[PDB]
């Protein structure tokens, strides 16, 4: 874990430069750089705006994300931390981006979102279970997931993990197990809930904000998949990414299986999920 000062950091960003950035949110701005040689991403905390949520996020993703290590992780290459100048962690460069600009002939076929799925899962696993003591992401979303110069996916953004030991719901809540939107409670248990969510998106090319019909009644994106999903094969295809490949049995037949895993993943009571693991087993099962 190197730790790097302002000048560095601003010269490998060019000066902050507008045209480097390549990420953005109310509580951070994120930088390609150049350090030998090096590229990185220069993840900035708004230190000038949000000086107490900066601090929280920023030593929570520097405490959790530099003690963890796994294939289908983001990487902290080091930290700058200069209070009232700059909060920043440097972090391998994913030159494809995040799944939620992937999502929003295109490569994305019913085979290459399950290997997303896949890859996703076992960033999940190692999380819940590879480490000495269980870590919980709590934001596990497209715009979460980054994708190497081998499109292999990586779990990111670790600003709100836990280490223990028109529109329904807009922005980031669609995402979030009712448990923890309501009470903030945390268990391993959210992340399943959000892994389902984000595999029902990534099938559907919709994000999980819900609809709010005429009686007033939202219909939320799991209701609208287990909606399909009853309805068998034609149902499921009538709900898929229009802009996806669906053309064999294969793939239609894959697409509905994620569907039913991800229903399970995202039931309502936390004890009616499964485990990553089990999730896992099924996705692996479905990958052969
Ligand atoms: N290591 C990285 N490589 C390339 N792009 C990244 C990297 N980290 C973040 N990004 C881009 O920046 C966006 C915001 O990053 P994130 O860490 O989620 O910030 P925030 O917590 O403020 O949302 C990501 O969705 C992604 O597009
Ligand atoms: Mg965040």
């Amino acid at each position: 874990l190197r730790r790097f000062s302002y000048g560095q950091l601003a010269a490998a960003t060019n000066s902050f430069d507008q045209g480097n950035v390549i990420g953005s949110s109310n509580l951070s701005t994120v930088y390609k750089g150049v350090l030998g040689g090096m590229v990185v991403a220069v993840k900035r905390l708004n230190l000038e705006q949000f000086p107490s949520k900066s601090d929280k996020c920023f030593l929570t993703e520097l405490a959790t994300l530099s003690r963890l290590r796994h294939k289908n992780l983001a990487r902290v290459v080091g930290y700058a931390w200069e209070a009232g100048k700059i909060k920043a962690l440097v972090l391998d460069y994913m030159v494809n981006g995040d799944l939620d600009g992937a999502i929003h002939p295109s490569r994305w076929t019913v085979r290459e979102r399950l290997r997303v799925c896949v890859s996703v899962a076992h960033g999940l696993v190692y999380l819940h279970s590879g480490y000495d003591f269980p870590v919980v992401h709590c934001a596990v979303k497209p715009s979460n997931v980054l994708l190497d110069g081998d499109w292999e996916a990586r779990v990111s953004d670790f600003g709100t993990a836990r280490m223990l030991g028109s529109s329904a719901f807009r922005g980031t809540v669609g995402y979030m197990a009712p448990e923890f939107a309501y009470m903030r409670t945390v268990s391993t248990k959210v992340d399943v809930f959000s892994f389902g969510v984000l595999a029902m998106e990534l099938f559907t090319g919709r994000r999980p904000t819900g609809t709010i019909e005429e009686d007033g009644v939202p219909l939320t994106l799991q209701q609208l998949v287990d909606n399909a999903v009853s309805r068998g094969l034609d149902g499921v295809h009538a709900v898929l990414d229009p802009r996806m490949k669906v053309a064999t049995e294969a793939d239609l037949s894959t697409a509905a299986d994620v569907l039913a895993v991800a229903l399970s993943c995202a039931a309502f009571e936390p004890a009616d999920r499964p485990d990553m693991g089990a999730v896992l087993s099924s996705l692996l099962k479905m990958s052969k």
